[PDB]
């Protein structure tokens, strides 16, 4: 097993009763790792065989205030009248604002749905049809509305925050997972107590991320969104709704928007609609979970408190802590490195992307392990299993044509591997 | 008295004055969370009792440029002039650009106020009252204004950093709470001493902040907003002004803007604007401080860096670590664990926002400790005093009717709660 | 040598056979700091001296896709016919799009360039030119080029990474310098390993930041962006190409924007452009690297992965961990305290802004230690060396005139210093 006690004390504990007692540390274990730690009894030389694992530790969103997003189609009208016809008399009339709906469109319109209107001066002589040689009304309004009726419910990510779940096996061969309580012990066996004392990952400053979830199809993706309530144009959420029913077809009472997502000039007799919205469903296409961004990977998760997970590539930057305490027991340590051999089948994918090239290797650990691969251009580490098993990474690197050495270690034996191939670069 | 220590020593420490020395670690200590230290000598047969507690671990905004906000108005005029008429002699006039003012406005406007003029041409012939027929000149201006004279500092938040606060309890009953430096010993007493060895924080990728601060109300927020010099619309700063002074009338001496936050369209006879600046009084009402985001409450600080201090409200996301040098001494620990029940007597807020539910739960706790509650769709920690008190949690929920059971515990003690009430989803 | 061993222990390994092993942690190691082991074998009084220091932590650019930015001009033109010249036969022809190209445009216009056209009415009476009274037809394009040549590749920083830099003093003298892995052993000598463990950095919540190269310059800056295929109006990115070659002349095959960021006023005969762009090379200059956000100096990277490098200018913000595994060899560590007196010669600098302040202080040390600053404005930590030498620290203040004291502290010996300067507001 790997070598994760790094402190061994004996103690002596009181309340005034006071009994010696024996504590162990393990202040950095990896998710893959696993620590042995044997006990033996004063009468037997038998020894009890406790494992602890960090199976996984995720990254859970940490939700601020949820909002809805419809699949928005630009849309527009105008209608033009003489100064002394329809409602137009002298002008434009003073009611008619932004709300405002004229009887001469006669198009099929929702009075309750999103838009904007308005009333403009247009042509005015006999050379445009009028009586009137005065300037005449045009009521024009530019609107947005949802066919298919496409909702995304749509959550920002205020914060990410790690969430473990630990294996544990017992003396009598019983596994225990579960996601532990940080600073709660839990009694293993007779004697025994483990506690998880926190968890620590070494990725920050990790950009502004939002879950978008369509709600009739159920897929996931994680890109950046506005605040709710926000109307930054250029990103999810500039048309937004508070409920799914508003958001159906877009109304007034329950949507938000900034106006100018849809341009609308006046020519003399009609209008050209000219729609700005930026594709929600091309953000879902290109941010589908599962994805990888920051050296994170984000998948769909297994528990219940949010439905997207996320965790490091390099295994190593993120670690639990553990306690053990033990009292009439003597500690000792399954202990021995890890040796491995690699070769690289296929190198393929993009540079300077946010996934990151893709290297695939087969490799033969002697036992469960964490192998590390780095060159010049970046470095990852990843669990291997024992025997022979093929692994697919990501490695970022900045140029099309790769055709270079890196170094590959488990529990110091370093061996080297190629990098030979092209990657291709992506539209934005 | 709690279960901190997890190593105990005995070194040989030279300067070659070599001397053999006791050393204690304390690698995870979550606020308000204690140890007991117990020191005897050789000679003397009892103890000295030393206790260190983390009494609160503060993040303090550091801050980038500030700058200033005004409660910003729209605002435009136009006048309309024939071409032989006023200084519409020939057209529109070159000299008038973005910063010309005409004199026929007939209001009482700021000249030097933040703004943009132009010239344009309008009808022309008699069918509009002129006797020329060439088209006329339209001399508009639009402008923000602040009536009230209401400003706001903003200091965007470029990064957190945690500020420790320590608690040493010394023998003679004495308390000293101060601000420890990270890896300086404290001399606590005859051949003690503590050493504070940093702070960790497991939430990550906190949202982009803003420390907001009416002038002369004093009353702080914390959303977010544009960086200084920026003015991207639809987020507090799209107006922004290098002082109070010139954010008072909105001067454009100091202000910088983006004239798009105003829109004018000419008619004739008159213009209509329409307003696109985003209101900093609501966003700053919505997001008043005390507020939670991201699973951190943000409150008025208790020290002068900086004025608000946030924290975890799952205590156990931020810890202290603690080293204790001991010369002539042996430490024993005083450490006995906790027990509590509780019912839960009120279940109100909102669900799917960024505050989160407020659970209020009536308490009895044996000693000083912490209280964990796990929920099927969402866990908490929090710290609790003996015997009976009342407390305020936050929680999340996704669902508007809540009526289920979830877990109590402290230290490894588990009961159990149960939920009931209503909760409402926030508006956009 | 400083007190960087806080837990030694004597411990049981074994893969039936077993061995007794010494090991020791070093929790928490400053950048500067270095542990001083000794080790002596049973039989022999020969020691083999061990020195293990931490020389920088530098956090690394997790990079997302990047894209190449222009150095964009606003430019529009336009030409006006009659109702029955041109191509203006019926009004505005349909055909006439946004992509369309009027032949009758005098300058020479790119035809493959990233723009945006289209046809408008115009004056129609004899009043302005026309036989004919109904409106005539303007067609107008405004559009954006790239003279001089000039583009920056943009990386956004998804995330940032921390890569530690260790060295090792062998007995022999020699120095080993290398960036570890994290978990892997190092073996120094007979007997004895030396495992980094992983990095620890205080500073959280780091705002969105991005990575800027100008092509042919190779300068570099750090400040916000646009995601890739993001086009938010008034951050760099508004205008971006998905290669260097589309940037050279933003072609419309390989670049994207939003058409509102150039402003056309379409008048009688004329037509005025407006530019709203933002200026990226404003932007690089004035965050050009190395620069200093949110506590972190960012400069000029001296390895492969990535060019920039960020590291806290308080050396306390950051930290690594070892462990020291040992067989049949007894431990005993050097461990000295420091002393420092201190007199600040100049403060100067700004106030409320992002880099604060610029403390020139001379002092004098009795070894390689950290000395720390306290203000009631802020605190700092920094490195300095044996013997008299002077320091630039930064620390923030909140207002212009500063005349506060301030304290001195090296291993705890406590002094005070006296700041006295004037500090200046910047400007948006
Ligand atoms: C190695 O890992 C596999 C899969 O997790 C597991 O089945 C196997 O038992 C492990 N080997 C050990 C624990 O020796
Ligand atoms: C429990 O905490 C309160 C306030 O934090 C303190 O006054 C009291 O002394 C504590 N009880 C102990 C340390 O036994
Ligand atoms: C102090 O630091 C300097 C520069 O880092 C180094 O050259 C010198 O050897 C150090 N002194 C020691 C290790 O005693
Ligand atoms: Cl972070």
């Amino acid at each position: 097993c790997d070598e994760m006690v790094h402190a061994d004390s004996k103690l002596v504990s009181c309340r005034k009763e006071c009994v010696t007692t024996g504590r162990a540390l393990l202040p950095a274990v990896n998710p893959g790792q696993e620590a042995c730690l044997h006990f033996t009894a004063p009468g037997s030389p038998d020894s009890k065989c406790l494992k602890i694992k960090v199976k996984r530790i995720n990254l859970k969103c940490k939700k601020s205030s949820s909002y809805f997003v419809p699949d928005a189609r630009s849309r527009c009208t105008s209608v033009r009248r003489c100064r002394w016809a329809g409602d137009c008399q002298s002008g434009c009339p003073p009611h008619f604002t932004s709300n405002s709906f004229s009887d001469d469109w006669a198009g099929k319109m929702d009075r309750a749905g999103l838009g904007f209107s308005g009333c403009s001066d247009g042509c005015g002589g006999a050379a445009c049809g009028c009586f009137n040689a005065a300037p005449s009304c045009i009521f024009w309004r530019k609107w947005v509305e949802n066919p298919h009726g496409i909702i995304w419910k749509v959550s920002p990510c205020a914060a990410w925050v790690p969430s473990a779940v630990i294996e544990l096996t017992m003396p009598s061969g019983e596994v225990r997972t579960f996601h532990p309580m940080s600073g709660i012990p839990t009694q293993v066996f007779k004697g025994v107590s483990v506690t998880y004392l926190g968890s620590d990952m070494e990725v920050s400053g990790l950009t502004d991320l939002c879950e978008i979830e369509e709600l009739k199809s159920k897929k996931l993706a994680l890109a950046p969104c506005n605040q709710a309530g926000m109307g930054v144009v250029g990103k999810v959420g500039e048309i937004q709704c508070s409920s799914e029913e508003s958001a159906r077809t877009i109304k007034k009472d329950g949507c938000i928007w900034n106006a100018d997502l849809v341009g609308i000039e006046l020519r003399v007799d009609d209008a050209v609609c000219y729609s700005k919205i930026t594709s929600v469903e091309a953000v879902a296409n290109y941010s589908a979970i599962p994805t990888t961004i920051g050296g994170l990977r984000f998948e769909r998760s297994h528990d219940s408190q949010g439905k997207i997970s996320g965790s490091p590539l390099d295994i190593t930057a993120i670690r639990g802590s553990f306690s053990v305490n033990y009292r009439g027991l003597r500690l000792s340590l399954s202990e021995i490195t890890a040796t491995c051999t690699g070769e690289v089948t296929n190198v393929s994918g993009c540079y300077s992307c946010m996934t990151g090239a893709k290297v695939s290797i087969k490799l033969h650990s002697s036992k469960n392990s964490t192998a590390h691969v780095r060159c010049k251009g970046d470095e990852t580490a990843f669990s291997v299993l024992e025997g022979v098993h093929s692994y697919t990474v990501s490695l970022s690197f900045d140029h099309a044509v790769v055709d270079e050495q890196c170094q590959l270690n488990c529990g110091g034996h370093e061996s080297q591997v190629t990098l030979k191939g092209n990657l291709i670069f992506l539209d934005v």
